[PDB]
């Protein structure tokens, strides 16, 4: 049973200590660094959130904890300062809006919560991306839905169309992710680790950040290119490194509130492997995708004539690659996921799965 289940993975990882390695060397052709002006754009970020219509507890904890103008800032480290308060603002939302509709979330667990939101989002999603624009909040808007109008009117106003008919349907395809995972049919177990990973592949909300790069450093990516093989592998190999590399870091966050639908749990529930082998199992799938990304960025069609259509692609890989090394970078110098005393001089992270 699904009870029996849960409790039986409890009981193998109850109190379990795992000192996972530094991710970021199973990367190490893809360099992090921070955008310079994070300080004085959180300074502005700051300012921003006593208008936002969130609970003040909530958003001291997420600017706190979360600080999200440091993701921006490491997702995009070589953008001009007048280009992060738009992208760290779009963090917040994000982050604000999951929050509510996430496994623990209010919505979660209602079916008009849930699809009304969705329906409310969609609008909003629809009202500043489409091709005839209203950018004022409704009156009866939602807070988690009033703030995202004017963050998306502002990312458009850097976006030329065909980077903003991709950031708008992945908008669309992050929300409906989130409408279509609630079943009014639940299964009596844990998912098989295969359906959940595909699950987690489809409605991540991180390809969104892939196409803000396009904002952050004011280019376009052709749509010709982006539909090419290698492109869509790029996307995709970074979009999975992503997924891989925060189902460990989060594994110590979401055991402790009891929510085991997170991969490295299903290997050990599916596989019958422990914590420690299932983890290893994740960092040798990470190690994979890093190499088949790498092998790809050969086949890309490559320009012997036109160099700034090669700027642009080579631009646009980087900002995939900084997604899956930008989110880990971020995680071992905030405290969403532990608390960064649980890293060592090493930077080896010592996981706790006590509660």
């Amino acid at each position: 049973t699904l009870s029996g289940e849960r409790r039986e993975i409890i009981r193998r990882a109850l109190n379990k200590k795992i000192l996972v390695p530094n991710i970021l060397e199973l990367m190490p052709a893809w360099p992090s660094e921070f955008q310079p002006n994070i300080d004085e754009v959180n300074v502005e970020i700051d300012e921003w959130l006593k208008t936002v219509n969130v609970a003040k507890e909530k958003k001291l904890k997420h600017r706190a904890r979360g600080n999200y103008t440091l993701l921006a800032g490491i997702y995009y480290p070589h953008c001009r300062k007048e280009k992060m308060l738009a992208l760290s603002q779009f963090l917040y939302w994000i982050f604000f809006w999951d929050d509510e509709i996430d496994t623990g979330g209010e919505l979660t667990e209602d079916r008009e919560g849930t699809i009304l939101c969705c329906a409310e989002t969609n609008k909003c999603i629809n009202d500043c991306l489409g091709p005839e624009p209203n950018y004022t909040p409704p009156p009866g808007s939602r807070g988690t839905v009033e703030m995202l109008y004017p963050i998306l009117r502002d990312l458009r106003a850097g976006l030329s169309p065909v980077s903003t008919m991709r950031l708008k349907q992945e908008l669309h395809d992050y929300v409906n992710g989130v409408k279509n995972q609630q079943k009014v049919r639940q299964e009596d177990h844990l998912p098989n680790p295969w359906d959940h990973f595909q699950m987690r592949v489809d409605d991540v909300g991180v390809i969104p950040s892939i196409t803000q790069n396009e904002y952050a450093m004011d280019f376009t990516l052709p749509d010709w290119i982006r539909r090419h093989e290698a492109m869509e592998e790029i996307v995709l190999q970074c979009t999975k490194l992503t997924i891989l590399l925060n189902e460990i870091l989060s594994l110590q966050k979401e055991f402790r509130v009891s929510q085991l639908e997170n991969l490295c749990l299903l290997f050990m529930n599916t596989y019958d492997m422990s914590i420690e082998q299932s983890i290893h199992k994740v960092l040798g799938l990470l190690k994979d995708h890093y190499k088949i990304c790498i092998e790809a960025e050969a086949r890309l069609p490559w320009s012997t004539t036109d160099e700034k259509l090669n700027n642009n692609i080579r631009e646009y890989i980087r900002g995939c690659q900084r997604l899956a090394t930008g989110t880990a970078c971020w995680s071992y110098n905030c405290e969403r996921y532990f608390k960064l005393s649980q890293l060592n001089d090493q930077q080896e992270l010592l996981l706790d799965l006590s509660r």
